[PDB]
């Protein structure tokens, strides 16, 4: 009957105890949370019930839920920063909530109302918003998420769902004073996605995939996967962050380069931002484009490569310093190089996020 | 550090409350359930916990648990049926076990001893006989379930898993009209659609429904550029025809890495060959080699294959806009029903064959 929960019906429960918070300085990513959780449950018979702000808890699921058999699940992460005027603001949340809820729409989750979970969100926050680091490095990490609940073992559109919102305070990635490089696992005999598949989608069932490639990767040294497709061996991805490429192209041009939204890649908002500066700055060719590691070596062969790095929430930018790749480990000059582009615009989304610079592109705490 | 759980140290906790069985003659597929479960749960740090048989109970998950988020999961499929002289059998079982144990080391989800585990699911329908149902139409569907509970969000193998056993009375031609949209592809080479993980299933939720907008049961899923028909839902697709040589096959599609071996398949595959009585084929099959013979009326039956149907008939295929008719119907259709009684005449009894064990 109902379409959508509203946050005018929020119903909160305070926790009784409060934990303490962690060091900033000691965070590992994904593994420390905070006091309390959003949750809202969801039927076909009676729509959406009323959004609950509850202490952090474990889900008590029927374990014929179809999230743990056919994987009808999706996530995001998003991200609430502390100021430097100790004002806290979310970054770019509408473009997550538009993603999320494509997601739901993929994965024939029910449809919901993306300014209501926002609010949902804001007063979850608000509420925790102490865990909110005090720190200029730290932030805290907003994992919104919704599993289809539905009992019986028919693969079938859910008639129950569960979406839920869980909140993690996360460090920063560089350390000493400088980036911290990764290293890439390149084997052709894995694919991320395909095109007709969901990688453009944040479905749980991409990730799962990905775990023994990146046992492999680990195997033998290596941070990451890097993502390969096709006959041409195009590099798409870097773990689970966009792929950037700085370089000399082969018309001899200074170029940041990326593939192209072609259905394999998912649509980051950081690698959207990171697009968006660099038309702006103007100073260099900006291309959406095919990035093969043939291209990639020949350009290494006539020192043409400047910087490759990779995008997403969790670090905003992540130089890569090494690919292995047919038995030898390629060497990316990105940290030789500065690496300049990667610092400049790590230093440009910071400044945005910790409100240094003033942009339309956050959002402060309601 | 323990290496597997063991049958051994099961530890019963029987249900005091015990429920109503249902009516064997009008089940729902996956909807109803037993008094009892397995389960057993994993660490990386002291490795495979005891094994339990308790009461069916949900289960308590943190949040942040990577079945919940990454679909780190991966499930199983079997059958237990009340022989026609009231023993109750499984049916090729170890294949299961087999599978499973692929499925988990390609999930990165701990490994465990087969044996161990068909012991314990042997106990569990043992306990829960009596929800075996009554009747030589309907079978207890047995769902080995394994996920992992770990419970940070780093993207990594699991440090935490649970595996689970649920167990549900389902009961029992009605040909099926198959949806085919080139546009969704259901596994890729280098991808997981040989084992049977999770993840193969969420994506093909859309497609699915899309299929039932226009009157279609199933999608029948294409792969690359010769539109390859690869898998029928969640069956195994077999064609019954005469092929370009002329001569009368049953073919399907072969296992280089887009198809799930199925056991139904398997058990398929070796009766045919067994037969003797009409080329057997694991070959690559598409869109055009089909129209094409259907064209030369060279196409006798189309089904599906699995666990849930043992054979499912198929009469149509919506594709591109037409709507192709496969005259399975109209030839019995006598393989498929062969094929069904059977494996229905060994999976009750009916006749012995290795493939069935006792409880
Ligand atoms: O930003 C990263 N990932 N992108 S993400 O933030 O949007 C994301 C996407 C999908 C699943 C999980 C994640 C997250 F949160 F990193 F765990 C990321 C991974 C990663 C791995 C290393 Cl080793 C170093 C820096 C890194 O940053
Ligand atoms: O046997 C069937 N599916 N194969 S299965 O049995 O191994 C299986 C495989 C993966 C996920 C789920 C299932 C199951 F159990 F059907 F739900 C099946 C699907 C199906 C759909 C229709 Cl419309 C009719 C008969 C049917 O039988
Ligand atoms: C989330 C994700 C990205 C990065 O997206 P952001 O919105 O920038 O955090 C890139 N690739 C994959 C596979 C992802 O899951
Ligand atoms: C399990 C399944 C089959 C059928 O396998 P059986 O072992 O015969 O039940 C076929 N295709 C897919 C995708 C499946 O998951």
């Amino acid at each position: 009957v109902v379409g959508t929960f509203k946050a005018k019906d929020l119903i909160v429960t305070p926790a009784t105890i409060l934990k303490e918070k962690p060091d900033p300085n000691n965070l590992v990513f994904g593994t420390v949370f905070t006091d309390h959780m959003l949750t809202v449950e969801w039927s076909s018979e009676f729509g959406w019930e009323k959004p609950h702000i509850k202490p952090l808890q474990n889900l008590s699921l029927h374990p014929g839920s179809s999230a743990l058999h056919y994987a009808v699940e999706l996530f995001e992460g998003l991200k609430a920063f502390r100021g430097v005027d100790n004002k806290i603001r979310l970054f770019q949340p509408n473009l997550n909530m538009d993603r999320m809820y494509r997601s739901a729409v993929r994965a024939t989750l029910p449809v919901f109302d993306k300014e209501e979970l926002l609010e949902c969100i804001q007063q979850l926050v608000k509420l925790d918003q102490e865990w909110v680091p005090y720190s200029t490095s730290a932030s805290l990490y907003i994992r919104p998420a919704f599993i289809g609940t539905e009992p019986s073992l028919g693969v079938k559109k859910p008639t129950k769902a569960l979406l839920f919102v869980l909140l993690s305070p996360v460090g920063p990635y560089f350390s000493s004073g400088t980036f911290n490089p990764v290293s890439l696992w390149a084997n052709p005999k894995y694919v991320r996605a395909w095109k007709g598949g969901t990688g453009d989608c944040k479905m749980g069932g991409n990730y799962g995939s990905s775990l023994f490639a990146q046992c492999e990767d680990v195997d033998n040294g290596c941070q990451q996967v890097l993502w390969l497709y096709g006959r041409d061996h195009q590099i798409t991805e870097v773990g689970t962050m966009n792929l950037f490429l700085y370089w000399i192209n082969e018309d001899g041009e200074e170029e940041l380069a990326t593939p192209p939204l072609d259905g394999i890649i998912l649509p980051g908002v950081t690698r959207r931002c990171i697009l968006d500066l660099a038309h702006q700055w103007g100073e260099f060719k900006v291309s959406e484009r095919y990035l093969t590691m043939d291209d990639l070596t020949t350009a290494l062969e006539g020192n043409r490569v400047r910087e490759m790095f990779s995008s997403g929430t969790a670090c905003v930018v992540c130089p890569v310093s090494d690919i292995l790749y047919k038995g030898e480990t390629i060497h990316i000059p990105t940290m030789e190089n500065g690496p300049k582009l990667a610092s400049r615009i790590l230093s440009k989304l910071t400044d945005i996020q910790y409100g240094r610079e003033e942009s339309d592109w956050t959002i402060v705490l309601s």
